[PDB]
């Protein structure tokens, strides 16, 4: 039901603890945008009452996703894929709290997942990790159980490695993961299922029961018995930090302004009763709508009809119409308070990266 979803999106844009702003990163082929595409289609946002490709180059989708009796917005926000470096790369990663890593079993960690990893490590992004194409060790490599736990083993190490090298200071032990309590998940992106530890420790189910049901064929059961989108998005919730608690430790290092003026304060800490800031993070021409930049908002709360200030281009503007997004659908909202992604019209001379604020203050980016 439409309805109840759009409900539901601004029950949640309210509390900003509930939120989780993330992106996913990978080695080209390893699978970024079959697991986009698959968690937004598994997380039943694109249903008709309300898949290929979907996610490619997307602003921002979110989905809404139940995890021990809460519901939970989660914003997969646009990372530019199959890039080595960039302009686009590092905004995205300033955009994003939290990354799944994805790994294929197959290759393993390469040299792309190295980069991406020291990408997002270096804004304080936030790791998870999921090994993908577990189906082709099972069918194709035809690995004992224990193999492929030695294959996960020496990913997660791989993987860690690089956290202990890249993750900022404070860091390099927090953000190891361990499939132990779910801060890794492996499966199959395409055949749309997925485990880890909580998930198997919750309901029973184990991994000889999926390579059994994937040596038979039966991808509608074994989708069902261990659904990609709950065992991932589990692990977004868990383990993936919200916008308050992730603002106290990466603003000073996003933000070279006073942190201790009070708009500094009002980002650090989410507050949607500072002065509103917010960053575009992409804009695209709409036939009808016209442009509509999409963007987070770090401070206050943002407005139809609001007067702001683009700081990189050096004008006053008036934002026309706010929206938020439900699945890959922009709705319209007259206000969005800070936490929340958004898509807004009004700011046809902004440009990616823009610092858009209601006071004169420094710019997030030199643009
Ligand atoms: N066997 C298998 N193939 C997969 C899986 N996930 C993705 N692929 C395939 O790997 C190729 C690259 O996937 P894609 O999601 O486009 O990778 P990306 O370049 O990282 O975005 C495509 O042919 C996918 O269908 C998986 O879980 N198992």
């Amino acid at each position: 039901r439409r309805e109840e979803m759009i409900a539901k999106i601004k029950e949640l844009m309210l509390q900003p603890e509930r939120i989780r702003n993330i992106g996913i990163a990978a080695h080209i082929d390893h699978g970024k945008t079959t697991l986009s595409d698959n968690l937004l289609a598994g997380a039943g946002m694109i249903s008709e009452e309300l898949a290929r490709g979907i996610t490619i180059n997307a602003a921002n989708v979110s989905m809404v996703h139940n995890y021990e009796g809460k519901d939970y917005l989660i914003n997969l926000i646009d990372t530019p894929g199959h890039v080595d470096f960039g302009g686009d790369v590092t905004r995205a990663m300033r955009a994003i709290d939290g990354v799944i890593i994805v790994v294929d079993a197959v290759e393993g960690v390469m040299p792309q997942t190295e980069t991406v990893v020291r990408q997002a490590l270096r804004e304080y992004v936030k790791p998870v990790l999921f090994i993908n194409k577990v189906d082709r060790l099972i069918r194709e490599l035809k690995l004992t159980p224990q193999q492929m736990m030695e294959r996960f083993s020496k990913i997660i190490m791989d993987v860690n490695r690089l956290i202990q090298r890249y993750a900022p200071e404070e860091y390099k032990k927090k953000w190891m993961v361990k499939v132990e309590d779910g801060s890794v998940a492996f499966g199959s992106a395409y055949y749309n299922w997925a485990l880890s530890v909580p998930f198997m420790k919750r309901t029973g189910v184990k991994f000889n029961e999926i390579i059994d049901l994937t040596l038979k064929g039966d991808n509608r059961t074994l989708r069902q018995k261990a659904p990609l989108h709950v065992v991932v998005l589990d692990m977004v919730v868990r383990h993936l930090p919200s916008p308050i608690e992730a603002q106290k430790y990466r603003i000073p290092h996003l933000w070279e302004g006073d942190i201790s003026s009070d708009i500094g304060q009002a980002m650090l800490n989410c507050d949607p009763k500072g002065k509103m800031v917010m960053v575009v993070t992409k804009i695209i021409i709409d036939k009808h709508a016209g442009e509509v930049a999409t963007g987070r908002v770090w401070s206050g709360t943002v407005k139809s009809g609001q007067e702001v200030y683009l700081i990189n281009t050096k004008r006053k503007a008036r934002i026309q119409q706010v929206g938020i997004y439900m699945g890959p659908e922009r709705i319209n909202m007259e206000a969005v308070p800070a936490g929340n992604i958004v898509a807004v019209t009004g700011l046809r001379d902004a440009m990616a990266g823009e610092t858009v604020a209601e006071e004169q203050i420094e710019p997030f980016e030199a643009l």
